[PDB]
């Protein structure tokens, strides 16, 4: 398993189009998550799956 | 530094009290948390300072 920021996996890994379909999302969910500067990780499976998770601070 | 999910950290190393007086919170806001199955993971380092960050899915 590799975990990886979300602009590193797209600037060195994977595209957008790729990605969305990975995660089963709507293309456009990844544009805006790039955008807003979300804190998102992606998760990279052996067994191929790709899952994705928002970090977020408490308190925000 | 440790991470470890709430349960647990509430299991084996603090209270809803405590935890939510260090992070900064009010005890209301972890008592949601728990009520609500939020996926929360508390950062435990080595001076003792705590921070908690929630872990959403995506989609």
């Amino acid at each position: 398993m590799k975990k990886i920021p979300l602009s590193k996996y797209l600037e060195e890994h994977g595209t957008q189009s790729a990605l969305a379909a990975a995660l089963g999302v709507n293309q456009s969910a990844i544009s805006q998550m790039v955008r807003a500067g979300r804190s998102i990780e992606i998760t990279l499976y052996e067994d191929g799956r790709v899952e994705a998770n928002e970090i977020r601070p408490i308190p925000a």
